[PDB]
């Protein structure tokens, strides 16, 4: 079955840095 996506809003996380 296709990947649902994480439309989670800002209130779990917080905001930290991803890879760049």
């Amino acid at each position: 079955l296709e990947a649902i996506p994480c439309s989670i809003p800002p209130e779990f996380l917080f905001g930290k840095p991803f890879v760049f």
